[PDB]
């Protein structure tokens, strides 16, 4: 689908991959709504676009993607202020990793709430209007290559949710197609971002009784490696996927062999 | 690991696959705790084992796997009444399928609660004791080949949860191995069972506001095909998986080519 003249609603749009997607959709003629739980990220994103005299084409909404009431309100606000959206980017996510024995129910609930229920809530809150408006559209869900290649137990909560997002995206394709809405699942490798701030991003209700605060603290000190991919490169991959209705986008090839081995072991289990 | 003299806690143990697993574990020397939400299923299973002069080795507990308090109670009751368990079979599941545009948040919450949070609650409630007792053990999670081969939107909620269970099982392996607990994910094709009674099995709190009651009522009339596999055949596969610590068990090969095509499309997306 043509991006010019559309509105894109981008969760986690004010940092990292979502912000890279935002820049490149704007560059291709979309107007934007950036939805994010971090007011400071939103403010920074707004300033960045204002400096480039693009502030009129960008609206910001502070919300938690795991709060269904806020998501319903955001669908109304998006339509009223910016129109649409035609493009739905369910990209917000966090890193809930840590020693498996330390994780508590609060950590499971947090990890699944943001990384799996966020995209579901986006689909549920936004797609009825995308269908009704009858001008097609596109949905991008950000999963991870960690949802595909075998991962260790320290990453259980993350990998479990991200594998679900891949399958969610595959399964909804034919329903969305009824109304000329395409879908893409984005599976990144290492991208420069601020996901190391995940501890700050954890919603208040999941804080008490977490077993993983120490891990979040350590994570916050992790250096963004210079050889990780730039978010704008990912943004261009997403433009391409929307234009050409591509189901799968992977940013890196480094896990081809490990995925092949997993796939082989799965096939080998079949009579 | 070795099965004789162990205790196996089996969710959904009173019907279908779980009951097939129960029969074959008992045959191989295990004592059983069957946990199920259906009292009538539990009573029938009780009568079956009494008729075979094995009642003393089978205890039943009525519970909902998505109720964490009841699962904590079950871990206490299992240990106190029957010992252990040494073998944890997180097998309960339901069919939350239906026309995608009809599914509501209640349907998503239901399908994820039983088919994904059920196994997680089992792991969280039971594995601390399995580690503490220091005699190793095994965990079997029942996913589905629907979590691997591409599925249509009518099966979105089911597929999404089942894919997650596969990844969950893979990721916990190294943590469980620290305490000589092996893990297996079972991925069945069509097995003779009573899963068509899923509407009856939906917990009360997920009923109001469901969009799929009509689908559930049609499902209830579905005939169990004579050429579907017998649960005891699956049970024997699971005996072998526990004895030999096999990560993956698939019951059917009919989806080999459709999985291959999915896997190739995933690999093709990688640069
Ligand atoms: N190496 C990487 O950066 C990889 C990232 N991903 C995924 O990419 C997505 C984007 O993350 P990044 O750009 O890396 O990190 P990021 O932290 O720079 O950007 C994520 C944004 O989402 C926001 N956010 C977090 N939780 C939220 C919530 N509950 N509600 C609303 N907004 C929320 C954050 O405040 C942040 O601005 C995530 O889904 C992440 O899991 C996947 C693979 C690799
Ligand atoms: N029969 C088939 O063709 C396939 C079945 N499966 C899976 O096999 C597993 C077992 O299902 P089946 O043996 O086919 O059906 P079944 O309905 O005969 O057995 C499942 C049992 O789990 C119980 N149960 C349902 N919800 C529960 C809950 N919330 N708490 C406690 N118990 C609950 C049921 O009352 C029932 O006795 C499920 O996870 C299912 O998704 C996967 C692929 C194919």
């Amino acid at each position: 689908m043509d991006i010019a003249g559309t509105t894109a609603f981008i969760t986690g749009g004010a940092s990292g991959i979502g912000f890279g997607i935002a820049q490149r959709l704007l560059a291709n003629g979309a107007r934007l709504v950036l939805a994010d739980i971090r007011q400071d990220h939103l403010d920074e994103a707004r300033q960045f676009f204002e400096e480039r005299q693009q502030g009129r084409n960008v609206h910001t909404i502070r919300l938690d993607v795991s709060d269904r009431a806020q998501m319903a309100e955001a669908a109304r606000e998006c339509e009223a202020v910016m129109g649409g959206p035609d493009i739905l980017i369910n990209n917000a996510g966090i890193d809930p990793s840590g020693p498996f024995k330390d994780a508590t129910y609060q950590d499971w609930d947090y990890g699944l709430a943001i990384n799996l229920m966020g995209p579901i809530n986006g689909i549920m809150a936004f797609t009825p209007g995308m269908r009704a408006r009858g001008r097609g559209g596109h949905i991008v869900n950000t999963a991870s290559l960690a949802g595909l290649t075998p991962m260790p137990s320290f990453m259980a909560i993350y990998a479990t949710a991200k594998a679900a997002v891949i399958t969610l995206t595959e399964t909804i394709r034919d329903s969305m197609a009824e109304d000329n809405i395409g879908v893409t699942v984005l599976m990144p490798g290492p991208i420069k971002s601020r996901i190391h701030e995940s501890g700050q991003n954890r919603p208040e209700r999941f804080r008490a009784g977490s077993g993983l605060a120490e891990t979040e603290q350590q994570l916050a000190k992790r250096v963004v490696a210079d050889n990780w991919m730039e978010p704008t490169e990912v943004g261009d991959m997403i433009v391409d996927a929307i234009v050409h209705n591509k189901l799968y986008v992977s940013t890196h090839g480094n896990w081809r062999e490990t995925c092949e081995a997993r796939f082989q072991a799965l096939l080998d289990s079949m009579p």
